[PDB]
């Protein structure tokens, strides 16, 4: 059909057919008369593993053939979505698989939609370690992500009267065909218990056992014939668990509870129990592996010349007491060469300066759940603090404010001053981002050890979030400049000789045009609500957050209804408003949010008065199949977290590679973008960090901007008053209160230059030539937000190893 998706050949296209059929018959035991769409998909999903497997058995042997330096990403969660076409498009059978089941009678697309996503993560933290994968593999290096194989993802979002309510992801529900359980590579992981210490060392003993079952998912590279593996552990009781009768196997549901559920917070510290055991398990199971691996290839020198293990944020920090306990514990090294080994083994990507997103464990918690490591954790805290007291002499307090361990009502261990001090990297996740570690909260560790501090921006990966999800995008533009840049992106520089280009020009255009009524359709479809497809996508996707100002969103769209009915008949640029993304369940705030802009819609998409010039919808269970959707249809990527909040975001990379204007802040990765792009070719509006802290040193009061922008007190007295909620007047009083007195991200702030930039945006998309020319101006400078580009950079600068686009014999 189009180029990119590859070759139909007719040996192919007949052997698929052949290879689906024999799944339908005897994988899936079913003639074609009773079988259904799923069936369809599964003989299909079936029929593509089978082209996986060889590559998949070559890589793994040819790894241990070569004996290449290992990288060990360490992740609580791999936001993975769908699997399906992602291994089409990266093994090159797109068309062949569509050319066959469309001579099978069937539509590929449709059937694409049957698969769930692995929705093993929250979002951008999650997601990032699934582009990593990706890029990992098509870098071809020897990557291995390591996590956590939850029975259950990210809840499911639903939406019931403008609420909120979750319900379980049932993913594995129907089976997993990705999948391969490895039974025979069960490890166990060892809980409570107590130190006993001997002549000879010390020892962890009367432990409670829980087994580490791994499931293997195949991580196929882009056309190099490079299948990873990403190894995802299950919680497992052993046979004698327990072992009246019949209690003692049910209460085995105790073990296996490790595995059941991701935490579904985002950016947010619960220091749980069953969490801490998540963390302790993925990563004992995790390091046993890495070890047996690196044996089967006593001396632990060279370990880190074989190993990088890499901490996706400080959920896996456990790591680093692990190896030093399994180091000085069990293999018997003096501490010092241990610490050694585990420094230049572990690096570190912090992904937040907020307070409350940081870990800080109670020590209690750790005291009787890993009693050994809290003692290694003491040990290490003890000589790091007196290499600090040796740099800086009689700076006590210093010394306070570099410890592990955290004095207070209940003592807690820093896990992030855990991880600077037992890693030879530490990065952030944008140039902002790592700036702000070395000059605010990593100040004093950056004072003691500069080398560490590194910046490693964040990337999205161009095979999912510009071939498979925007495939016109990806056409028009290989039309021009061939097929090389889908794995280098820098290549789309190429394009900015084509801004003047009128077929160009017209075809960006239309592509976008052709999503947007694709998606426009889709809503109908599936979730039976109407808009323009004329009218500008102005798109906000992403968690819900205080920080990501969602309601600094939610103001600028009451303003601009407010706007309409003070001037019926003034013309307007014709809006779509779209806010998705799912609240933490115990976030009240978030939740609150969630109603607020679903009541703000009850509202507007009501109004005759406004008529299908401004639409909110607030879409449901937002989710990286539905990125894959909505992000391709934007034309305006809404990027507002207050200046220093994000991190770095990706969302932001994904829109601006799929032709969608960014309206944000200087904030995380929008800096770099703006950068790369050029000023003029982005909305930026709003407070820099600079402004945040001269704010904050002053005193943040939202009252005089209440009482100085008179367009913002009319909001804030509809929304007190119970102008979007007639039956329950004061159903938004929090949000009011909030935004009145105790707002720390500042929403007041930044609304006056919000709403103006919004006009300047209106005012171009009035122009639809101009607005398509800045369009291919951010598309032909998105290329530095490849994550092959991050993970090019973490190889080289981290784990000391060289990225290769050379392909495996196939
Ligand atoms: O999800 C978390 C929790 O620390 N952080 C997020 O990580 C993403 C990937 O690095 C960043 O893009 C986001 O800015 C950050 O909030």
């Amino acid at each position: 059909q189009i180029s990119v998706r590859g070759l139909a050949g007719v040996e192919n296209v007949t052997e698929l057919k052949k290879n689906f059929n024999r799944h339908l018959h005897f994988t899936l035991v079913k003639d074609r008369n009773v079988a259904t769409p799923r069936d369809y998909y599964f003989a299909l999903a079936h029929t593509v593993r089978d082209h996986l497997v060889g590559r998949w058995i070559r890589t793994q042997q040819h790894y241990y053939e070569k004996d290449p330096k290992r990288i060990y990403y360490l992740s609580l969660e791999f936001y993975m979505g769908r699997t399906l076409q992602n291994t089409m498009v990266n093994l090159a059978l797109e068309n062949a698989c569509d050319e066959a089941t469309y001579q099978l009678g069937l539509d590929m697309e449709e059937l694409e939609e049957i698969e769930e996503d692995a929705g093993l993560g929250n979002g951008g933290l999650g997601r990032l370690a699934a582009c990593f994968l990706d890029s990992m593999a098509t870098l071809g290096l020897a990557a291995y992500g390591y996590g956590i194989r939850y029975e259950f993802g990210i809840f499911n979002q639903k939406i019931c009267g403008g609420w909120q309510m979750e319900e379980a992801d049932d993913w594995l529900r129907y089976g997993n065909p990705w999948e391969k359980a490895r039974p025979e590579f069960t490890l166990p992981v060892h809980f409570y218990g107590r130190v006993e210490h001997t002549s000879q060392g010390a020892k962890w003993v009367d432990t409670q056992v829980v087994l580490a079952m791994p499931y293997d998912t195949p991580v196929p590279g882009y056309r190099n014939n490079v299948v990873n593996t990403m190894r995802l552990w299950s919680a497992k009781a052993p046979n004698d668990f327990n072992l009246g009768y019949i209690q003692a196997v049910l209460d085995r549901n105790l073990a296996e509870n490790i595995s059941r559920v991701l935490y579904p917070n985002d950016n947010f510290f619960e220091g749980k129990e069953l969490r801490l055991k998540q963390e302790y398990f993925v990563v004992a199971a995790t390091l046993q592996d890495i070890i047996r691996r690196f044996k089967s290839s006593t001396n632990f020198d060279a370990f880190p010349d074989k190993v990088a293990i890499q901490l996706n944020d400080t959920h896996p920090s456990l790591a680093i007491p692990e190896l030093m306990r399994v180091l000085v514990d069990l293999e018997r090294l003096d501490w010092d060469k241990a610490w050694e080994v585990t420094v230049k083994t572990c690096a570190y990507t912090n992904h937040t300066v907020l307070p409350e997103a940081l870990e800080r464990w109670p020590v209690h918690l750790l005291e009787t759940l890993l009693p050994r490591h809290l003692q290694i954790i003491y040990e290490i805290n003890q000589r790091f603090l007196n290499r600090v007291a040796a740099a800086f002499p009689g700076d006590v307090d210093r010394l306070r404010r570099m410890s592990l361990v955290e004095e207070g009502a209940v003592k807690r261990i820093n896990m992030a001053h855990l991880c600077i001090a037992g890693s030879h990297a530490v990065n952030g996740v944008a140039r902002i981002h790592s700036e702000i570690l070395k000059k605010t909260i990593f100040k004093d560790f950056y004072e003691l050890e500069p080398h560490k501090f590194q910046n490693k921006t964040n990337g999205i990966t161009p095979r999912r979030w510009l071939v498979l999800c925007n495939p016109g995008l990806a056409e028009i533009i290989a039309e021009r400049i061939g097929e090389e840049y889908i794995s280098d992106l820098d290549q789309l520089r190429k394009l900015l000789s084509y801004v003047d280009d009128e077929a160009f020009i017209r075809d960006v255009a239309k592509v976008k045009q052709e999503n947007k009524l694709k998606f426009a359709a889709y809503l109908e479809r599936e979730y039976k609500v109407h808009i323009n497809p004329n009218s500008l996508f102005d798109v906000q996707v992403k968690r819900i957050h205080e920080y990501k100002r969602q309601l600094l969103n939610c103001l600028h769209v009451i303003t601009l209804y407010n706007r309409i009915k003070k001037e019926p008949n003034k013309f307007v640029v014709p809006r779509t408003v779209m806010i998705g993304g799912k609240a933490a369940p115990g976030y009240h705030m978030a939740k609150m949010i969630i109603k607020l802009i679903t009541a703000i819609g009850d509202v507007v998409n009501h109004d005759p008065v406004v008529g299908d010039r401004l639409r909110v919808i607030f879409l449901e269970n937002y989710r990286v199949s539905l990125a894959e959707k909505v992000i391709p249809a934007a034309d305006l990527s809404e990027q507002i977290s207050t200046a220093g909040t994000e991190a770095s975001g990706t969302g932001n990379m994904k829109f601006m590679l799929n032709g969608a204007l960014t309206i944000g802040t200087m904030d995380g990765a929008n800096v770099e973008m703006a950068e790369e792009a050029g000023e003029e070719n982005f909305f930026i509006f709003g407070m820099r960090v600079e402004d945040v802290d001269r704010l904050d040193q002053r005193g943040y009061n939202a009252q005089e901007y209440y009482d100085r922008i008179p367009e913002l007190r009319q909001i804030i007295e509809q929304l007190s008053s119970g102008f979007f909620s007639p039956k329950q007047p004061d159903l938004f009083k929090d949000i009011v209160n909030m935004l009145m007195h105790h707002d720390r991200f500042k929403v007041f702030a930044d609304y006056e230059e919000y709403v103006k930039c919004q006009e300047r945006v209106s005012a171009l998309y009035k122009n639809p030539r101009e607005w398509t020319r800045m369009v291919i101006r951010n598309i032909a400078t998105s290329g530095k937000f490849s994550s092959d580009r991050t993970i090019a950079q973490y190889a080289r600068e981290i784990w000391g190893v060289e990225p290769s686009r050379q392909r495996l014999p196939a």
